[PDB]
């Protein structure tokens, strides 16, 4: 779950851009090189419909049993404190897409990519959520449980 796996300065450097330039809206990750570097698999524009997110992911996956690293700083809305209607507080949470049925290769470098990512990209008291179908990455999940943990 934790190894040397080398954390590239290009996807952090996004990070801060999306998160407080709020340049970007999300960022995908995935492993380069055979030395093992986290590197960015596609940058989206801040105005990046929940629609276009999985059309971009979606065509990158068919290749294999592929995982990919999700990080997007989205500002969800609930009812509660700032104003009685819409509090809005943008949470970037990690969501990471990996089936089970990964290649065991692969998905040892991905569990020992966890913890290294986990502190170094910021995201040290940001959530993490796995996933692993297409059909699970659904708002129904996603959108429900990150809207509860915007102020918790």
């Amino acid at each position: 779950m934790a190894s040397g796996v080398k954390v590239d300065p290009s996807c952090k450097n996004a990070y801060d851009l999306l998160h407080n330039k709020h340049q970007h809206s999300y960022i995908i990750f995935k492993i380069d090189k055979n030395d093992t570097a986290i590197v960015v698999e596609k940058v989206g524009e801040k105005n990046a419909p929940y629609a276009e997110f999985v059309e971009e992911m979606k065509k990158l996956v068919e290749d294999g049993k592929e995982c990919r690293y999700a990080a997007v700083d989205v500002e969800v809305t609930v009812q509660r404190q700032g104003a009685e209607g819409t509090s809005t507080l943008n949470k970037v949470i990690f969501v990471q897409y990996c089936p089970d049925n990964a290649p065991v290769r692969r998905r040892m470098l991905y569990a020992s990519s966890v913890r290294a990512l986990k502190a170094s990209l910021g995201l040290e008291s940001l959530f993490q959520v796995q996933a692993s179908e297409m059909s699970d990455l659904d708002e129904k999940s996603v959108k429900s449980d990150l809207m509860s943990n915007q102020r918790i």
